[PDB]
């Protein structure tokens, strides 16, 4: 999808809001939220988690393109700006930075605007699945992850979204190289960069916290989710992780992991085996009253793991990981998908998966298909938030 509609953006935001004040505003939560990766998905739920269903200030760091009088930016530069909108309404603090996170010049305008602006201190850092590029701070080499098995090509079921078509698609295997590489993308160190830039500047919070969002999946794309490449660098982050701990601990505080469910997502769109089990499982948990979409995997993270009322810990896995793919990994969940895996066709995959619902998730990200939407209205594109440019 290469166009955005800013109002769809707007009442998507609106509706997370909605979502998690539906759930209780709470006041006994965090106060003070930094937020690297900010402006979709599950980065831009923990924002709304954060700020509206716990009435925290917020900076939130993301890359997104802003929009001109003639030329849609990116949904997150619009999803932004309604959440920009919508807090500074609801009398928080709301400052954005728009960059590369994984740059040096990110971590120093965050800590000004922290001393600055926010109070001197921030007790809970965010840090959202990372993008697939990273250039090294310093030295200035572009590092580049890679979505692939190790050791032998991965052959799955899949669809062509372009087509509506069931396809078989095949993944090459890792080189040595593309293994390494991705652990310095997707691993922990830029998030270790963070934290130790934020300690270095005496502005976290004692008891702060720290959580890194993660997933495993399907079995069916354990070579490349779980395993693989990937995987490797999914050690790595769990590893930064509990040494994160270790370190916040000292302080009163600590870091995890959190692995969510699957969900919607521009990345997974283009990996043709995730639309299928997607909208598989979409089908499988809405039937049993599992289903959720971003807003309520954060709702649930805060309320149920990180800020319990019952002020009992969180509940973690062998590795300390917080788990909210807890209800997706039932047996009964994946069972239904073993069996309905291999009878999948063009001829039935309608009937057979969610796949309807897919894609108009996937429209929803960019904010088409809403049905409290007049689509026939104008759009104005130029839209300006309370936002830095690096």
């Amino acid at each position: 999808c290469t166009t955005t509609h800013p109002l769809g953006c707007e009442r998507n935001v609106l509706e997370q809001i909605a979502a998690t004040r539906a759930r209780g505003v709470r006041n006994d939560g965090p106060k003070k939220v930094l937020v690297i990766g900010a402006s979709s998905g599950y980065g831009l739920a923990s924002r709304i988690t954060a700020a509206f269903g716990f009435g925290a200030d917020t900076l939130g760091v993301f890359f997104e393109k802003p929009g001109t009088a003639s030329k849609a930016g990116t949904a997150g530069w619009y999803n932004s700006a309604a959440f920009d909108k919508h807090a500074k309404a609801a009398g928080l603090y709301s400052k954005s930075i728009n960059g590369d996170a994984f740059s040096d010049a990110a971590r120093a305008q965050v800590i000004e605007l922290i001393k600055t602006e926010m109070g001197g201190q921030v007790d809970l850092v965010v840090y959202s699945l990372a993008s697939p590029v990273r250039k090294l701070p310093g030295s200035g080499e572009v590092k580049r992850s890679a979505l692939k098995p190790i050791g032998q090509t991965y052959t799955a079921t899949a669809i062509d979204t372009n087509k509506d078509t069931i396809i078989q698609a095949s993944i090459e295997p890792a080189s040595a190289q593309e293994i390494e590489d991705t652990i310095t993308v997707m691993g922990g160190q830029d998030w270790e960069l963070w934290i130790d830039a934020l300690e270095g500047a005496g502005v976290l919070a004692d008891g702060a916290r720290s959580v890194a969002f993660s997933y495993i999946g399907t079995e069916i794309t354990w070579p490349i989710y779980w395993h693989g490449a990937l995987g490797k660098a999914k050690v790595d982050l769990d590893r930064t992780a509990q040494r994160l701990n270790a370190r916040l601990a000292k302080h009163g505080g600590g870091a995890n992991v959190a692995v969510l469910k699957s969900v919607v997502t521009q990345a997974s769109a283009a990996i043709p085996v995730m639309p299928l089990y997607i909208s598989m499982v979409y089908k499988i948990m809405k039937e049993k009253g599992l289903h959720e979409g971003t807003i309520e995997q954060l709702d649930r993270l805060f309320r149920e793991r990180l800020y319990r009322q019952d002020g009992q810990p969180a509940e973690v896995d062998e590795q300390n990981r917080l788990r909210l793919d807890d209800w997706e990994l039932r047996d009964d969940v994946q069972d239904a998908c073993k069996a309905l895996w291999p009878q999948v066709t063009t001829e039935n995959l309608f009937e057979l998966t969610d796949y309807a619902g897919y894609k108009h998730e996937f429209l929803k990200l960019f904010g088409f298909g809403r049905t409290d939407v007049d689509y026939d209205a104008d759009v104005a594109t130029d839209v300006a938030f309370d936002c830095i440019e690096l």
